[PDB]
């Protein structure tokens, strides 16, 4: 049957890889249903600011959006869980828990009050640490740390002493360039090499904690989606699960190209030393911790992740982690 | 379209079987019933190991099978699957979906009558379930394992015995002692054989089977008779069945792997030097195959350009990250 939805992105076009999820759904939909399942997908502002995608959603305003939770965590932590928060699950296992382990239905047991059924639509994997113009090896050398950086990764280095800045996209590099601010966020090889941060912060640091395995959602208004026939709410999921494994690959294939093209152009990697990782790792445990105690659908969330993010890394740590292992010492051997 | 689909698998091995079971629901559901993909367990149809020269011969038009099985017809057909020292299930992922690994299975695949999608992935499989512990090569010379295919070719190299031994007769020969050691799969579908009562090492990595895709494959001129509608339905709901499958197995593997260990089962890593040996003589097979083999050569320089692109990436955010963890499950920190 003939379906005409709009999609507002929080996401610009020249985040392809990201941007781009909401243009695969889009596709598959509309080839498996000879053109009559139609969403039309908008970058952000296109039709409403970027950071208001979901709030357009609640009030009916488009039927859809292609976002990440966290962007709400304001209004309520609950929202960044099944997104992405500090110290979670990387992708698989996070992935195993919202197709297997309950997790899309919990997540959607959350939204249901504010007019929404979701599904993941995307992964990028772990994001980088960010660009920085000077090292940091220690936890005091973060004392006033100048970084762009917000949600809740900022409010964990907040505990540490850094003061996260707000900046337009458009204004990190001239602010760096100046040393008006230390370090910034942004994405991950593949994205990052395009705003040539490397030029003026050429420290690249990883692991990014605090975005360990990100999802980015669909979200979908929830009369919009209910009014659906059954058959088009199945295709909708089964759509959105293969959008999903999509994006990640897409970034598995880039990003070994774009790591290796920005160290050719100068770029110095360089990871968070163990005090740092352990500092900010306790840094987000003291504020878990809080949120629980004040926040019974947070809690409920955050203690089902909880419960399989220790199963996970019990397992991952056997047949994946000496695998990969092996290949890897393989790779620096030059044997591969 | 109503079509018949014949796996290789028995029901028994419910989340690889399952693939097809999620494949014609996915299917069913999003065409109210229109596209119905029956799905056959082994020797229903035909013989699990005959299933993709039945879909070759279009005596069925599909199967769910693993590419590996077809080895023996051309090695080529293992490689898009598993060869030993491969990527893991994300790495081939990558190359499967936005490599051009997709496409370049198929043009191999064309001449075989065959269009195949992935269907599944089991992440890295484990490494056997032993009688006696092994630290090296020299304590696998004699070893009477059941194995076969590539793994089997290259531990051959090493002294090993393979054993050609019915999924059935494993427990009893293991029991009476006529084998050393079998593998199976991993946590979740070896926990169900009981084999920690009878051979309770238990060894890792799996190195023949580090991201093992099950395919999806379709008769070519099926496949091609479909409207490029249900084409592409069958494209999108492929890549969510196989997706899936992984989710199944991350999902499943920590539970049973746990309940395992509870039960007695001893974890053992293969060794540094075992692990080594393995390598060298699969890159013997592999310098063997490749210079007499155009076709299998193609795509596995294609898999090992990205391999060594993947590992040098992998290491970096990823590994990072995760061994943080590791770390802080192993302090309780959890």
């Amino acid at each position: 049957p003939k379906v005409t939805w709009r999609l507002a992105s929080s996401f610009p076009k020249s985040l392809d890889t990201i941007f781009g999820g909401a243009e695969v759904l889009s596709k598959m939909l509309s080839e498996a249903t000879d053109g009559n399942f139609q969403i039309q997908v908008f970058s952000a502002g296109e039709l409403v600011p970027g950071l208001q995608a979901a709030d357009a959603v609640t009030e009916g305003t488009v039927e859809c959006c292609h976002t990440v939770g966290y962007y709400y965590w304001g209004k309520d932590p609950t929202f960044a869980l099944a997104a992405a928060v500090p110290f979670s699950l990387s992708a698989r296992g996070i992935n195993a828990w919202h197709y297997h382990g309950g997790g899309i239905d919990l997540y959607n047991e959350f939204l249901s009050q504010h007019n929404i059924v979701a599904f993941p639509g995307g992964n990028t994997g772990v994001q980088m640490g960010g660009w920085f113009r000077r090292e940091i090896n220690t936890v005091a050398d973060m004392q006033g740390l100048k970084m762009r950086v917000g949600g809740f990764a900022g409010k964990v280095m907040e505990r540490l002493g850094v003061v996260p800045q707000q900046i337009a996209g458009g204004d990190i590099y001239p602010a760096l360039e100046k040393g008006t601010i230390d370090a910034t966020e942004w994405v991950g090889p593949y994205d990052d090499e395009k705003l040539g941060f490397f030029k003026v912060a050429p420290y690249y640091y990883y692991p990014g904690w605090w975005e360990g395995g990100p999802t980015v959602h669909f979200m979908f208004n929830k009369s919009a989606y209910e009014g659906l026939t059954p058959t088009y709410q199945s295709l909708l999921r089964t759509a959105c699960h293969a959008a999903d494994a999509n994006m990640l690959q897409l970034y598995d294939w880039k990003n070994p190209t774009a790591i290796k093209s920005l160290v050719a152009q100068g770029t110095q990697l360089r990871p968070f030393s163990p005090e740092i990782l352990q500092a900010c790792f306790e840094a987000a445990n003291e504020v878990y911790a809080e949120m629980e105690a004040s926040n019974p659908a947070f809690k409920k969330i955050w203690d089902s992740i909880k419960a399989f993010r220790s199963e996970h890394y019990t397992w991952a740590q056997i047949a994946e982690y000496n695998y990969d292992t092996f290949m890897m010492v393989q790779q620096n051997a030059g044997k591969l």
